[PDB]
This record gives structure tokens, C-alpha cells and sequence, in this order.
């Protein structure tokens, strides 16, 4: 509706991102920019970092592919309370809450993995360690293969230069996307989604004056990160089909 | 912790637990004392009936214990899902994760399984089938012996007259037990039990105002369930030492 009212629900979508995300854009910023981390590039320095820094997922490349999948289950969790916060989210039909979650965290998460990167890595472990761009590239089998995608992803991603409130706004989109398959009730999603995506527009033109036609590209990358995440649990599947884990543990990381 | 937080954990709660377990206790309750038309379920109380139930929704024995088996097999994926919503869980150390659920899982089966039972019989296939006490208790050799103590706990639990709020913050309460074996990192075990423990509190204060003591009485019950489960054990493995022909790999490894 009136400006004012979108923006009051850009600064409660912000208040409610920072609190629900332990890592912000802004200070994974600070730390790449060395404005400190301990340094993973090669076989001895990971040996190291597990000894320096408390892992709590513990072959090389199977540990570093085990590392990916814990912290994205905590992603999800993160994901999931803040979606909590969406005006009107908690008031949809249960069934469409999860259906809504289950296939928007995926996107959220490659997102969001661009916040912690950089051209030459990643950060991790709330920004303790930062991974090499050049080690990960360089794994066996299939899982260099499997890390490249995301930092060719969050290269083009990040020259958007958005920052976390404009993304507490983004994340909110993808979430309430009326086309999720098995949705009950696709009006009221919509009808929240059309309200954040007033919100987006309008906090673009606020914070990125000279950016021009900002929007329609954000817009843009959205659409990309169906086919990347689709992509990706292919992959995701064949690297669980072939490089075997406890029955337990295997259903913890099933979703 | 202020009210309003414990509160706002019971909502979480009960809210993923809705979204992880399909057929409730409300639900359950609704199909067991009917008033219905559409929920009511066919009974099973014998050889004809059993054969007719398939019709309609290897030793009667041994079926009907494979299809326990296919069940807790769910039931294991549910109540995982479950967990993982349990604030503070999945930031826990994964071998720590792993070692809840393998000691937790079979007591909150118990727990839940209450909620489809009345003293004579128990709910089966998402409430179209109803199998009474009589003919399950009259299976031959062990396997009579192993369906019973599941109704002589349910007949005691159900009395404490328990809706699905309070099982939700109950269930994870018994997840996120720190006397566990093996486990590396009791203290932030504890602390989040802490707080379910404090959620559960109030909910049962706020829900059951009449009923007193509950808390306590609930937390009596957690602690039997453990050697209940001990039984079942005991009687599983005679099994295996019995029918050498025959567990899912997830079972399996939960085992020992
Ligand atoms: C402790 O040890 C570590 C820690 C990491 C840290 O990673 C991440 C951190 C965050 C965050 O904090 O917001 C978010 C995503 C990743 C990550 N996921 N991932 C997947 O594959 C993936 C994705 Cl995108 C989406 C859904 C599911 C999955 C998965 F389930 F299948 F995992 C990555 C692949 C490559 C990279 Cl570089 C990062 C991620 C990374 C690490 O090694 C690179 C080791
Ligand atoms: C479709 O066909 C059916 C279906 C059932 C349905 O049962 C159950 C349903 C649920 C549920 O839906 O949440 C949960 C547990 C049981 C059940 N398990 N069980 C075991 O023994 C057992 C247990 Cl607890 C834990 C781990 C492993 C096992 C097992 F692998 F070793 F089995 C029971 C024993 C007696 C009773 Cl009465 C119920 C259960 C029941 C049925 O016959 C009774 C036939």
C-alpha cells in the first residue's frame, strides 16, 4: 500500500533477518576485506583447521562434502524461523508452510552462500575459517565439480552488491512463490508475495539510486536459481549414490 | 526464561510436530470414539478378519510383526523430521545428534503409539484398521507376549489425558536427554533440555489447571519407558535367536 507501510515492512523483514542469521552479509564483508580467519588451501592446512577450529561434522573430500551438508541443515533451521516473520506466512494452510520451505530453502542457501564468498573462497564456522576457491576447485572424483557452480554462482551474484536489507526482503520472495507444486492455496501466497515485492521495489530505488533497471535483474538471478538448484541435486544425487554413512545419519540429511 | 519465550516454544513445537506426525492424538481420538460416519475404522479381531482387512484397507505372526517393523520404520523417519525443528539440535555435534536419536526414538514410539490405543485394541494404516488386544495377546510362540506391555504402558499413559501440545514439547524433552551413552558434549544438551523442561511446565500449568502434580507425573512416566524398552529388547533379540530367517537397516543399527 502507502510507502511508509512498505516501509515499515522492509525495516521489520531487516530487524527479523539479523536475528534470525548468525553471519551477516555486512560482517562477512568485513572479514574478506580484512577490515581473522584461519586458512584452509590445501590437504595440511585442513588437517589443521579441524585441530584449530571445533567442526562439529566429524576420506578429505568426503569430510569437507559432510561440512556443506551440516551447516545446511542449520541453514534450513535459520531459514524456516525467519520465514516465521513474513507477515501472513504463519496464517497460510500448514501443508502450504512446508511445501513453501521445503523447496525454497535450497535457493535461499545458494543465495545466501554468496554473502560468505568471494572470488578466491569461502567463509565458515561463522567466519572463523575461510576455504579456498582454488582447494575446493581442485577435489577428486566428482566434488571439485560440485563446489565450483556455487562460486560461479555468488561471482556473478555479489556484483549486484546488495546488502543484507535488501536480502531480508529477497529471501522473502522466493519463499512465498505461488508456483510451488502441491500448494493448496495459491491466492493468499501470492497476495503476500505481491506485497514484498513492492517492498523490494521500492527498497532498491531507496538504496541503490544509481542502479539502474535493479530490480528486473534481481528478478532475473531468482529465475536462474530454479535450474542451479535443480542442477545441484542431481549432482547431489549421484555424489550420495556412489560415495556411501549410518542409516541414522543418512536420514538426517534425506531432505 | 520469560513466559512469553516458553510460550512462544510450546507454538514452535506443537507446530512442527503437527507438520512431522500425520496422524495425531485429536485425530486418533476422533476415529477410536467414533461419533462418525467417515472415520471409522474396520476391526481386526481374528484369522477371518485379518484376511478380510487386506481386501479391504508367512504366519499372521510373522506379518503382522514385519508390519510393526515397516511402521517404526516411519515412525524413526518421523520423528528425525522432528527433531531437527527442536531448537539448538542440528547445532549440536553430529555424533551427539546421531546418539539422541538412536536412544530416543524407540521411547517416543512408545509414547506415541499410547495415542492410537484404548485397552482394547490400536489404531494401524493411518487409522483404517483397528487390531484388538485379544487377538494380537493370543499370536503364538513369543510373539503374543511381545504386543501386550505396549498396552499395559498405554492404559497408564493415556490416563494422564495428554493432547498433542503437550507431547510435542514432552517428545522433544526426551530427545534431548544428556545421560545419553557416548555422548561428547553434555552441558549444551542440558541447557536446551533446560528450557524444553521449563516450556513443558508451563504448558501443562496453562492447559491443565485442574490436574496437579502432572509435571511430575509425566516425568515419572519418561523414566519407565526406558526399561520398557529394555523389555523390548530382551524380547527382540529372543526373536533373533528364534526365527533366523528374518530387521530394517535402520533398526538394525539402532540396535546394540
Ligand atoms: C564446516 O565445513 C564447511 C562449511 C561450509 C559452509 O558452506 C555453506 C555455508 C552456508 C552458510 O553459512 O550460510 C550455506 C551453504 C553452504 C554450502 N552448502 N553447499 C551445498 O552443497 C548445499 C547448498 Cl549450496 C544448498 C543446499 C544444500 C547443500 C548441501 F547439503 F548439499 F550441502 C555448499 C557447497 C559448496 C560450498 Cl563452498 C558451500 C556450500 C563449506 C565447506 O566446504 C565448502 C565446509
Ligand atoms: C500395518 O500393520 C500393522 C501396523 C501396526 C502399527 O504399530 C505401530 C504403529 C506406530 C505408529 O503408527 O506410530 C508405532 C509403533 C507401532 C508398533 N511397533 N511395534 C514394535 O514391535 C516395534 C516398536 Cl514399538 C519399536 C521398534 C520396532 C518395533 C518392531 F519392529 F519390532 F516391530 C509394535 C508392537 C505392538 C503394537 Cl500393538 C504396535 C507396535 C501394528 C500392527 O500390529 C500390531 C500391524
Amino acid at each position: 500500500m502507502e510507502s511508509a507501510d512498505l516501509r515499515a515492512l522492509a525495516k521489520h523483514l531487516y530487524d527479523s533477518y539479523i536475528k534470525s542469521f548468525p553471519l551477516t552479509k555486512a560482517k562477512a564483508r568485513a572479514i574478506l576485506t580484512g577490515k581473522s580467519p584461519f586458512v584452509i588451501y590445501d590437504m595440511n592446512s585442513l588437517m589443521m583447521g579441524e585441530d584449530k577450529i571445533k567442526f562439529k561434522h566429524i576420506e578429505v573430500a568426503i569430510r569437507i562434502f559432510q561440512g556443506c551438508q551440516f551447516r545446511s541443515v542449520e541453514a534450513v533451521q535459520e531459514i524456516t524461523e525467519y520465514a516465521k516473520s513474513i507477515p501472513g506466512f504463519v496464517n497460510l494452510d500448514l501443508n502450504d508452510q512446508v511445501t513453501l520451505l521445503k523447496y525454497g530453502v535450497h535457493e535461499i542457501i545458494y543465495t545466501m552462500l554468496a554473502s560468505l564468498m568471494n572470488k578466491d573462497g569461502v567463509l565458515i564456522s561463522e567466519g572463523q575459517g575461510f576455504m579456498t576457491r582454488e582447494f575446493l576447485k581442485s577435489l577428486r572424483k566428482p566434488f571439485g565439480d560440485f563446489m565450483e557452480p556455487k562460486f560461479e554462482f555468488a561471482v556473478k551474484f555479489n556484483a549486484l552488491e546488495l546488502d543484507d536489507s535488501d536480502l531480508a526482503i529477497f529471501i522473502a520472495v522466493i519463499i512465498l512463490s505461488g508456483d510451488r507444486p502441491g500448494l493448496l492455496n495459491v491466492k493468499p501466497i501470492e497476495d503476500i508475495q505481491d506485497n514484498l515485492l513492492q517492498a523490494l521495489e521500492l527498497q532498491l530505488k531507496l538504496n541503490h539510486p544509481e542502479s539502474s533497471q535493479l530490480f528486473a535483474k534481481l528478478l532475473q538471478k531468482m529465475t536462474d536459481l530454479r535450474q542451479i538448484v535443480t542442477e545441484h541435486v542431481q549432482l547431489l544425487q549421484v555424489i550420495k549414490k556412489t560415495e556411501t554413512l549410518h542409516p541414522l545419519l543418512q536420514e538426517i540429511y534425506k531432505d
